[PDB]
C-alpha cells in the first residue's frame, strides 16, 4: 500500500523500510536505533555504496507530527538514491564517497496519532507527571539553550521543553546515535514544514555561529538551485532572526557538537494549506527539495 505520491502510514512507513532494504541491499542498510515512549521502532537507513570508514551526512524526517510532507521527504529521497546510483553522475559519486544516514521517522508516536486521533498533533506521546496533558516538543527537547527561549516549561502547551534535556527516547536515540557517529558526520539536515525556508543556527541565541559567513552562502546557493526547477522561493538565514527563536533545537544542537554544516528545511508552503499539505503537491515540493539536498552534499563533499 505504499505510495511516493501520497502520504502514508506508519505501518506502510515501515513494511517499506523493510522493503526497500530488501530490494537494495547494495546500496541500503536498516537498523534500529531505539523505541519510541510507545514502542514503535526508531528505523535509520544507511544509504550508499558499502565501503570502510566513509564519511556520513545525516538527514532526519518527522520530528513534528502533522508535518506530513517532512515523512513524504524522506522516502522519496531514498528512491532517488537508489534508482539513480549508477546512472547519474552527482549522485553516484555522492554515494560512492559517503553515506546518507537517513531517520525516516523519528517521532512515531505523534504520527501514527495524526492518523488515528488528531491530524494537528505536534509533539511526542509521552505521559507528563501530575497532569493529564500529553507530550513534549523534541525540537525543544536537546541540549542547546535548552528551555531559555522560545520553550514552555508547561507540558500541556505545544512548544514543551520536557521535564529535561534528551527526556524524550527518541531525542535521546538520536542524540546517542550522532554523538556515537561525531566522526564521520559531516553534516545534519532536519527535515519540517512549513514555511519554505533554509535555516541554520543560532536559534537558542542570537549570536553567530562561528562558520556563519559561509553558511549564509551556501543556504542562499542551495535555495536559489531549489528555485530554478518550479520558482518555488525560499527564504534563509539563522534561526532566531529568520523565523523566531527558539531554543532547545536539533540543529543547534548538531552544531555545537562540531557538525560546521547544520541546517533546518522548511518545505512549502507559507501558509495556503499550512501543514495539510495536498498530495498533488508532494512530487513538486519533494523535487525542487531534493535539488537543495543534493546541492548540500556536493559542497559539503567537496569540503572534507
Ligand atoms: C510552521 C513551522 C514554522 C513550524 N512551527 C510550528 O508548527 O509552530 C507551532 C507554534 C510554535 C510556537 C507558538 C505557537 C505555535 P516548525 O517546523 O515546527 C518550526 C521549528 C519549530 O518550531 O520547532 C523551528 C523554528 C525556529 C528555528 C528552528 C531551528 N532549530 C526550528
Ligand atoms: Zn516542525
Amino acid at each position: 500500500g505504499h505510495s511516493y505520491e501520497k502520504y502514508n502510514n506508519w505501518e506502510t512507513i515501515e513494511a517499506w523500510t523493510k522493503q526497500v532494504t530488501s530490494e537494495n541491499p547494495d546500496l541500503i542498510s536498516r537498523t534500529a536505533i531505539g523505541t519510541t515512549f510507545l514502542g514503535n521502532n526508531i528505523y535509520l537507513l544507511k544509504v550508499g555504496k558499502p565501503g570502510p570508514n566513509k564519511p556520513a551526512i545525516f538527514m532526519d524526517c518527522g520530528f513534528h507530527a502533522r508535518e506530513w510532507i517532512s515523512h513524504a521527504f524522506c522516502q522519496w529521497f531514498v528512491r532517488e538514491a537508489v534508482l539513480t546510483y549508477g546512472y547519474e553522475s552527482h549522485m553516484t559519486e555522492f554515494l560512492n564517497k559517503l553515506d546518507f544516514y537517513v531517520l525516516p521517522v523519528l517521532n512515531i508516536d505523534g504520527y501514527i496519532y495524526t492518523w488515528t486521533k488528531n491530524r494537528m498533533w505536534r509533539k511526542t506521546r509521552s505521559t507528563n507527571a501530575g497532569t493529564t496533558c500529553i507530550g513534549t516538543d523534541p525540537n525543544r527537547n536537546f541540549d542547546a539553550g535548552w528551555c531559555t527561549t522560545g520553550a514552555s516549561t508547561d507540558p500541556c502547551d505545544e512548544t514543551y521543553c520536557g521535564s529535561a534535556a534528551e527526556s524524550e527516547k527518541e531525542t535521546k536515540a538520536l542524540a546517542d546515535f550522532i554523538r556515537n557517529n561525531l566522526s564521520s558526520i559531516k553534516a545534519y539536515l532536519t527535515i519540517h514544514s512549513y514555511s519554505q525556508m533554509i535555516l541554520y543556527p543560532y536559534s537558542y541565541d542570537y549570536k553567530l555561529p562561528e562558520n556563519n559567513a559561509e553558511l549564509n552562502n551556501l543556504a542562499k546557493a542551495a535555495v536559489k538551485e531549489l528555485a530554478t526547477l518550479y520558482g518555488t522561493k525560499y527564504t534563509y538565514g539563522p534561526g532566531a532572526t529568520t523565523i523566531y527563536p527558539a531554543a532547545g533545537g536539533s540543529d543547534d544542537w548538531a552544531y555545537d557538537q562540531g557538525i560546521k554544516y547544520s541546517f533546518t528545511f522548511e518545505l512549502r508552503d507559507k501558509g495556503r494549506y499550512g501543514f495539510i499539505l495536498p498530495e498533488s503537491q508532494i512530487q513538486a515540493t519533494c523535487e525542487e527539495t531534493m535539488l537543495a539536498i543534493k546541492y548540500v552534499t556536493n559542497y559539503v563533499l567537496g569540503h572534507l
